[PDB]
């Protein structure tokens, strides 16, 4: 079996993407947020306490002719931007882009915290990373993909992510006219849980490649690119005016700059990420401070190719028994 979903920025800065799934019997549709960087499917739901809803679509249990109360499972997730939330469990038929999990773990939610009420975009969190760090107690659950993989025609997914503009989701196959060139196969550790890989290196604008390793996650749940402070400061160096502002929470640019272009390395491979998907618009409405994509990542603890990198290409899961990232220019 394949599936195929159409991804869409939930915003005209690409905050986060949404991509359609359906839940339940009949079908319930929610958007949601799928993110690499965890493993959990957890959905806004007719249990959420009401006050911490404002306009997401719910998922509805009690009509669904599928589902099962998971009895005695709870979940409980806190995410890197501290973001939260936490229920209970249901299994139910869950379908994305024309493929269909039976049985799959549907996180419904009792508690959000206040950044997930206030989005009104999305409606949960559909994870795919490792099952080993799904927060269900007290028997874990399985992730969509890991669920899907058996069925699956090559056990991989692939992201392709639109610059101010919607993408593409795929299991099961890899879409040989999404992509130039080849793509480049990388090792992972899946040892935290991620898919954590080493990148061989980068370069800011025309600047020559710098050759070192640098250690990170794929993370599309992560809306920017964060790398170590050395490399973060040689990026921002080349941007007249921009700054590191403590009291806005990173590297800030005047928004008239023209701001360069930045390469990461996959094996032998360069992934060109343009300029413009470095810009995250003003700091407030009608500010001229704009607010950087490239952040340090100290303090975090892991470096993280978020949305702004992983844009810039097509972007292969490769779930086989040994899992493997690649890489290709689009
Ligand atoms: C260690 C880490 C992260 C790891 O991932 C991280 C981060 N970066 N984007 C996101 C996340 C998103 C994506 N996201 C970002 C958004 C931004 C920047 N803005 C203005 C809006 C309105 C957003 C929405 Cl609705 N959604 N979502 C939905 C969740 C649950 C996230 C959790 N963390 N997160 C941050 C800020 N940090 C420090
Ligand atoms: C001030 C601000 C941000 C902070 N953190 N992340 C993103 Cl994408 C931001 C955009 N404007």
């Amino acid at each position: 079996s394949t599936g195929s979903a159409t991804t869409t920025p939930i915003d005209s800065l690409d905050d986060a993407y949404i991509t359609p799934v359906q839940i339940g019997t009949p079908a319930q549709t929610l958007n949601l947020d799928f993110d690499t960087g965890s493993s959990d499917l957890w959905v806004f739901s007719s249990e959420t306490t009401a006050s911490e809803v404002d306009g997401q679509t719910i998922y509805t249990p009690s009509k669904s002719t599928t589902a099962k109360l998971l009895s005695g499972a709870t979940w409980s997730i806190s995410y890197g931007d501290g973001s939260s939330s936490s229920g209970d469990v249901y299994t139910d038929t869950v379908s994305v882009g024309g493929l269909t999990v039976t049985g799959q773990a549907v996180e419904s939610a009792k508690k959000v915290s206040s950044s997930f009420t206030e989005d009104s975009t999305i409606d949960g969190l559909l994870g795919l990373a490792f099952s080993t760090l799904n927060t269900v107690s007290p028997t874990q659950q399985k992730t969509f993909f890991d669920n899907a993989k058996a069925s699956l025609d090559s056990p991989v997914f692939t992201a392709d992510l639109g610059y101010h503009a919607p993408g593409t989701y795929n299991f099961g196959f890899i879409d040989t006219t999404a992509y130039t060139g080849s793509i480049t196969y990388t090792a992972v550790s899946t040892k935290q849980g991620f898919w954590e890989w080493t990148s061989t290196g980068y370069a800011v604008g025309s600047g020559t490649f710098k050759s070192t390793s640098i250690d990170g996650i794929a993370d599309t749940g992560t809306t920017l690119l964060y790398l170590p402070a050395t490399v973060v400061s040689a990026y921002w160096a080349q941007v007249s005016g921009a700054k590191s502002s403590s009291s806005v929470g990173g590297y800030v640019f005047p928004c008239s700059a023209t701001l360069p272009s930045f390469t990461f390395g996959v094996g032998s491979a360069r992934i060109v990420i343009p300029g413009d998907y470095i810009d995250f618009g003003p700091i407030s409405t009608g500010s001229s401070s704009c607010f950087g994509g490239i952040q340090s990542s100290a303090g975090i603890g892991i470096n993280i190719f978020g949305d702004v990198a992983l844009k810039a290409a097509f972007v292969v899961f490769n779930g086989a028994t040994t899992p493997t990232l690649g890489f290709a220019s689009k």
